[PDB]
């Protein structure tokens, strides 16, 4: 999986097979955080999904 | 929170986001954390995850 990042392309982890877009600030990567505050969580399975 | 709901409604208190979840179309409270998915969002307004 690779995934835009803002915290450019990145390549994940393997078995990390998510990218995520969050805001409450304005995060992009690998994963899908699932602790981690949020207003709006976007999480996609795709290549660069997270937009 | 009020949410939209596919499987609308007002969430038990203390549920404080919404959610859209593709792999299946679901759309509810909450956030699932374990449920597998291909595209997940989860909002905290009301309305907010059509
Ligand atoms: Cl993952
Ligand atoms: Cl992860
Ligand atoms: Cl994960
Ligand atoms: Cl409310
Ligand atoms: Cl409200
Ligand atoms: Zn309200």
């Amino acid at each position: 999986r690779i995934c835009l990042k803002q915290e450019t392309t990145t390549t994940c982890p393997e078995g990390e097979d998510a990218c995520y877009n969050l805001f409450w600030k304005i995060e992009m990567g690998c994963g899908c955080p699932k602790t981690e505050p949020y207003t709006n969580l976007y999480c996609c399975k795709i290549d660069s999904c997270n937009k």
